[PDB]
């Protein structure tokens, strides 16, 4: 089985703008997630092929991780906060879906959510 090409992270054709919210989700948000100790199995794509798992395509059909997520903040691809968020909780729900409750990166991904929620919750208003 092959891994499917990555998420996009850049569209010249979207409509770009800064706001505080989206420089407080890369600058607090994923910088704060990235260097926890159990970050490294989410900053890059489940390779699928590497890792051995035929069927975790069949199963996730909306693969999100952290590295994408890091270059889409970096690309400006993100208009809504709201977007990158989505995007933070489909990486958590993908691993809870593929995976059974109580394993090693089950236990992972609960730790980093946990931390994420936390951040989230200091989120700034809209400026
Ligand atoms: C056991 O799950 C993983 C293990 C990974 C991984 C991604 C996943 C993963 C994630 C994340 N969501 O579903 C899967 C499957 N990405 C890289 C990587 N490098 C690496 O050595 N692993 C092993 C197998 C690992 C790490 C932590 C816990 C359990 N197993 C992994």
């Amino acid at each position: 089985s092959m891994n499917p090409p990555p998420p996009e992270t850049s569209n010249p054709n979207k409509p770009k703008r800064q706001t505080n919210q989206l420089q407080y989700l890369l600058r607090v948000v994923l910088k704060t997630l990235w260097k926890h100790q159990f970050a490294w199995p989410f900053q890059q794509p489940v390779d699928a092929v590497k890792l051995n798992l035929p069927d975790y395509y069949k199963i996730i059909k909306t693969p999100m991780d952290m590295g994408t997520i890091k270059k889409r903040l970096e690309n400006n691809y993100y208009w809504n906060a709201q977007e990158c968020i989505q995007d933070f909780n489909t990486m958590f729900t993908n691993c809870y879906i593929y995976n059974k409750p109580g394993d090693d990166i089950v236990l992972m991904a609960e730790a980093l959510e946990k931390l994420f929620l936390q951040k989230i919750n200091e989120l700034p208003t809209e400026e």
